[PDB]
């Protein structure tokens, strides 16, 4: 079996990420060695081996024809071993995996096992492309969706704002809402690929994927486009939510900020209400609200096939009594992924058009599903924009040189949520920030985002 030579794994501007390097593998055929038997500690001393410990290993397996002696050397290194002329001790020509940006894309990327078979992330989920048949022609070149520049970004800021909060987990999704592409995806914490013999398995995660919580506050953008689509709430309609509580049989609902009776749709969201919310969900009904957030893809398949990546949970009660109704309308009745709520703000920030996501260089766009009708999609876009804008409103989110719109939620063991994107006016980029916890988001949100927006030449909307 002559092994192939790998395909190389770019960004989607051509950063190397992960490159197959060749390597010199030293083999030995023990009955042969049997022979040469005075040569032994020569050979194990320049194999780093004990001598009787290498002596035992070739004594066991004497029956045997074929065992490896090292795997990986530099072309060198094997060069000087096989130069040592040892009867019965052979070459063969290996491939072995570097990869030059480290744990920056760790998870992204993955990894290969000792026989440079893909084993964890991108390695693993397009194995068949990249490997090719061996011997022996070689696997094929993969530019990743990935914009190494803004997943740098993305990961120098997340690590300090995890610095900065005391935090110890999280993770970041950028995403074109035009494309579809990921263009960043960073998780803390992180590993490096190139020496993993010794990393935890809780770096190994990644978050952005498998973490899967409610997203609270995060997904009353949805809850509230199925407001505007029923076709009996506008955007200055008022909704009282004095005093703050509402009683449904038993439960009680309870806003953060006590602080108003009536509130436009706009306000609804300026304020986060959860009355507002449920009152409007018992109003329009939770299929509407279902409906809107499965079409977005919320507990949904993203259709990645990406190793380990989960689901979540959007159960479709098909009849919701109020207390269903109302925890799904704010966000505790289903359970998403970074990934997924991304991809949903994708839609909405794309005028309500979810395009497929791609974890590859997308060159020819497919064509997306109108999820959100444009009018609401536009109109919700700028409710969001009014959250960060606003008086009262997330101003840690705002952008400078460009309008951003954004929700800020805590997720359910709590996480802080910030999703959004930007310019609100001709949106290019939605981005998710987790930040686990025992508006400490909306910072990194703005850090980030003007970075991203500058690295891609998106001119300021903010005229
Ligand atoms: C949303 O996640 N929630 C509703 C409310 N919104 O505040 S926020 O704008 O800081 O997200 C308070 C937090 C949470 C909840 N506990 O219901």
């Amino acid at each position: 079996a002559i092994p192939a030579h790998r395909g190389l794994i770019t960004d989607r501007n051509g950063e190397p990420l992960a490159v197959s390097t060749p390597v010199t593998t030293l083999w030995a055929n023990p009955k042969e060695l049997m022979t040469a038997k005075e040569r032994w500690p020569q050979l194990a001393a320049a194999l780093g081996q004990d001598t009787k410990l290498f002596a035992d290993r070739i004594e066991q397996n004497a029956e045997r024809e074929f065992i490896y002696l090292v795997r990986g050397l530099t072309p060198e290194q094997g060069e000087g071993v096989i130069a040592l002329k040892v009867p019965g001790v052979y070459s063969i020509e290996e491939f072995r995996r570097f990869y030059p940006a480290g744990e920056v894309v760790a998870h992204a990327v993955g990894f290969t096992d000792v026989d440079d078979r893909g084993r964890e992330g991108i390695e693993l989920a397009f194995d068949e492309w990249l490997a090719g048949v061996p011997g022996a022609k070689p696997g094929k070149t993969l530019a990743l969706s990935i914009d190494l520049r803004l997943q740098y970004l993305a990961h120098r800021e997340l690590r300090n704002a995890l610095l900065e909060n005391g935090a110890k987990a999280g993770s970041l999704v950028i995403m074109d809402v035009k494309t579809g592409e990921i263009l960043a995806m960073t998780n803390q914490p992180t590993y490096n690929p190139n020496n993993r013999r010794n990393l935890q398995p809780a770096a190994m995660r990644n978050r952005a994927m498998i973490d899967v919580f409610e997203p609270g506050s995060t997904v009353k953008p949805f809850s509230m486009s199925a407001a505007l689509a029923s076709g009996r709430w506008k955007p200055s309609d008022i909704v009282d939510v004095y005093p703050g509580t509402l009683q449904i049989g038993r439960y009680t609902i309870r806003d953060v900020s006590r602080n108003s009776r009536q509130l436009d749709l706009t306000g609804i969201l300026i304020k986060s209400s959860n009355v507002g919310i449920s009152k409007i969900a018992f109003d329009i009904g939770a299929e509407s609200i279902y409906s809107v957030m499965q079409q977005v893809g919320l507990g949904q398949d993203t259709g990645l096939g990406f190793p380990g990546e989960r689901v979540g949970n959007l159960p479709n009660h098909r009849k919701w009594p109020k207390a269903e109704t109302a925890t799904l309308a704010y966000g505790y009745g289903l359970s998403v992924t970074a990934i997924q709520l991304a991809h949903a703000y994708a839609a909405l920030a794309n005028d309500g058009k979810s395009v497929p996501l791609s974890m590859t260089r997308v060159d020819r766009v497919p064509d997306g599903v109108q999820v959100i009708s444009p009018e609401v999609a536009s109109t919700v876009q700028g409710m969001l924009q009014q959250v960060v804008e606003a008086q009262g409103g997330v101003f840690r989110a705002q952008v400078p040189g460009y309008h951003a719109a954004g929700k800020s939620g805590t997720a359910r063991a709590y996480r802080s949520l910030f999703a959004g994107f930007a310019p609100a006016t001709d949106p290019r980029i939605a981005m998710v920030v987790v930040i686990d916890e025992p508006l400490v988001s909306a910072p990194v949100f703005s850090k980030v985002m003007a970075g991203a927006l500058r690295l891609m030449n998106v001119p300021p909307d903010n005229l």
